């Protein structure tokens, strides 16, 4: 009765059309499909809640992420319940993610700077409202097809389990197990900066665990060609990653540092875009 | 490049409908590597467990290659026995047999086990390891968690994602792979290392089955790491408790000096196995373990 009073009414089945399945995530399988009335392409993710653990957290977090949008997080817009499944709707953007760009161009620091700038938005957003993301990484950045750049996928594993894929994003203080707080966000961007630029993630040849001791002791990967980078930008990076998190910038600081300023206008990233959709296709 | 590691998968497994061999499809698990249901042989009524992924999504494709290749060539009776796969579109599906006694882990964290099961575990084990070995296969993630048990008390070994095939020019391997509290020295400091590292996680899993837990398992598995790396073999909380001949097989398997530490074979000979009891022994710690399970649910 709570999700009665959190979703609404309607068939979603005919407010939309031509659904195309993506795949699957834990939660449920997820859609594109359009908006009968208004021509917008929609994400819908179907969850079939009989039943699902920790129900009132998923009702809970569609709560808050319902009340609280912002410009540069991808768009909440309605959810329904669909026969025992849950659907939410969410808005869709077509650029394709951050790790698509990444791969098959390589950004100028105009670029890089403008992607930075949009998330370092979004997370001074979040953690004014005691949010932390904890997955600031390539693949969780949707850009839309006007250059727009949005946040993605901020929805566990036991000491006894191997690891199998390396958690390059993590700041240190994350992966020592420590208590930690928003400034694991900013190490994140960071590490994705350097993605940006290197065209890669930092520790790709190295086991996870080897790559989960050189990020608590070294803390920064060795930046490859660290030569290559402007004296503006590698000091960003510094204030990214630094080790102690005091030190360490919040959002609201590095929105003011002048790295940012260099930022190309956002339609200087839908180039990139195209370059990205044709060597993918 | 990746599309290519895709079809190398693919054209491992036959196509073709599970549902033509077997029923009864019963959700045990669900979780990253895919959702693990029991069935059943229609034409036998040999009781299955079968894993569905779903390969579009799975990183790292070319360690599942791995690991069905080497089940597939080394079939063991304490080895969980692989029986057939099948190719259903997107799907992959692996029919594996099914023991119904769950895990080790549930036995060393809920009940007290005494030498003469102890000493059947280890033997079951070491027969695992003699077979692997003696095919150039490392299996490099030993740990009770990855110990099945029969209801008639048989052990058996799985999970060999993490597996290493050696050759004559390459007898050695470096890289950091295991889990931390279960890795031998020589794996976690990157130094050239062979088979006996799955004696050293053996002997941690003799730990386990004495104290409950690896050493260390209390600290973040970073930390035990360096624990492991800077004590070399680690100390039991009560000695004292141990058979002479209990703490003698204990020191061979947790040898710092590899030449010294034992092979399985060596092992296999070792007298504290003398006192193993029938694996009968082991139904009524299987059944306190699922008693176990049930209270702490409730
Ligand atoms: C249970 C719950 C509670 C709250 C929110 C969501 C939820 C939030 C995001 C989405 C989503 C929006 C999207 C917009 N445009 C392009 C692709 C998109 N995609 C697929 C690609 O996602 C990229 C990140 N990662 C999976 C690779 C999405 O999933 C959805 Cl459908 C659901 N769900
Ligand atoms: C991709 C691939 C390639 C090759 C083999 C496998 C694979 C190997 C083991 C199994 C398996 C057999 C089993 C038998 N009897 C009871 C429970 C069982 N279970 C669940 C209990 O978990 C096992 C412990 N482990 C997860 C920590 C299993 O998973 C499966 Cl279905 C698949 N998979």
């Amino acid at each position: 009765e709570k999700l009665r009073s959190i979703v609404s009414v309607g068939d979603p089945k005919k407010k939309y059309t031509r659904f195309e399945k993506i795949g699957q995530g834990a939660s449920g399988t997820v859609y594109t499909a359009m908006d009968v009335a208004t021509g917008q392409e929609v994400a819908i993710k179907q969850m079939n809640l009989q039943q699902q653990p920790k129900k009132e957290l998923i009702i809970n977090e569609i709560l808050v992420m319902r009340e609280n949008k912002n410009p540069n997080i991808v768009n909440y817009l309605d959810s329904y319940l669909v026969g025992d499944e849950l659907w939410v709707v969410m808005e869709y953007l077509a650029g394709g993610s951050l790790t698509d760009v990444v791969t098959e161009t390589c950004m100028d620091e105009g670029q890089i700077a403008a992607v930075c700038r949009e998330c370092l938005q979004a997370l001074e957003f979040l953690h004014s409202n005691q949010v932390i993301h904890r997955n600031i990484k390539s693949d969780n950045i949707l850009l839309g097809m006007d250059g727009s750049v949005k946040l993605t996928d901020f929805g566990e594993q036991s000491k006894r389990s191997e690891m199998v894929g390396t958690p390059y994003w993590m700041a240190p203080e994350v992966v020592t197990r420590k208590a930690y707080g928003p400034k694991v966000d900013i190490w994140s961007l960071g590490i994705m900066a350097i993605e940006m630029i290197e065209g890669e993630p930092p520790y790709l040849n190295e086991n996870p665990l080897r790559a989960l001791y050189l990020i608590a002791t070294n803390g920064t990967p060795e930046l490859q060609n660290p030569e290559k980078l402007s004296a503006i930008f590698r000091d960003f990076l510094n204030r990214c990653l630094e080790m102690d998190v005091e030190k360490r910038g919040s959002a609201k600081e590095l929105l003011q540092h002048q790295f940012l300023k260099i930022a190309k206008p956002l339609s200087s990233l839908t180039p990139l875009i195209a370059a990205a959709k044709e060597a993918t296709k």
